[PDB]
């Protein structure tokens, strides 16, 4: 079974309880505030910032390598542009970076770090959705908060080096299924990729109690 399909059947489940979050819930009615946002997007630079750290370290390791696709996907420079639209020119001293935000970079580091061989499920977890669902959500947004279409504030949403997030998504998954793969390095990054979702839930749960 290839890995594209191994990683979509195990977290298929997981994901049907990260969208109904209480944060994403709420997000995906319309009920986005200016204060949810900006907390969710400052904790996903952060997020970010790890996973494409690791990424980088990691780039020439062959069980990350064909996955490399920075000018495509990395969300680091977006999510800068981002924060100097919410948070204003002395965003980096402006932005939160709260416990659960802090516990998912840690194991970022962890797995970057000592377990590189499954930072495919962190990546997965990530850009697939993002590719995917995230568009989905940016039209929310857009509506919710009167954010432009010129794209402003949703920087993150925007992909100006992939001309079509479907085909990209075949291309991800067609070069994930060339990672040398035995039966053990598989179901852990299955594992992991739960995990990860699990580390989303937990951002999400912790973002509502902070707003409530
Ligand atoms: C309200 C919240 C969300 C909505 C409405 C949403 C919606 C979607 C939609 C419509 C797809 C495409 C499904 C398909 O192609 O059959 C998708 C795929 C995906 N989503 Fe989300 N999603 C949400 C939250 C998340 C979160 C929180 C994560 C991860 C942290 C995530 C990770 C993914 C991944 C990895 C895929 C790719 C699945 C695959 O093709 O293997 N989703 N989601």
């Amino acid at each position: 079974q290839d890995l594209s399909e191994a990683l979509k059947e195990a977290t298929k489940e997981v994901h049907i309880r990260a969208e109904n979050s209480e944060f994403m819930r709420n997000f995906q009615k319309g009920q986005v505030s200016r204060e949810g946002f900006k907390l969710v997007m400052a904790s996903l630079y952060h997020i970010y910032t790890a996973l494409e750290e690791e990424i980088e370290r990691n780039k020439q390791n062959p069980v990350y390598a064909p996955l490399y696709f920075p000018e495509e996907l990395h969300r680091r420079a977006a999510l800068e542009q981002d924060m100097a639209f919410w948070y204003g020119p002395h965003w980096q001293e402006a932005i939160p970076y709260t416990p659960a935000t802090q516990h998912y970079v840690k194991r970022l580091h962890e797995v970057g770090g000592t377990h590189p061989e499954l930072l495919v499920a962190h990546a997965y977890t990530r850009y697939l959705g993002d590719l995917s669902g995230g568009q989905v959500l940016k039209k929310i947004a857009q509506k919710a908060m009167a954010l432009p279409s010129s794209g402003e504030g949703l920087a993150f949403f925007t992909f100006p080096s992939i001309d079509n997030p479907t085909k990209f998504k075949q291309l991800y998954r067609a070069r994930m299924n060339t990672l040398e793969m035995t039966p053990e390095v598989k179901h852990r990054v299955t594992e992991e990729a739960k995990t990860a979702f699990l580390l989303n839930i937990e951002l999400f749960e912790e973002l509502q109690a902070l707003l409530t």
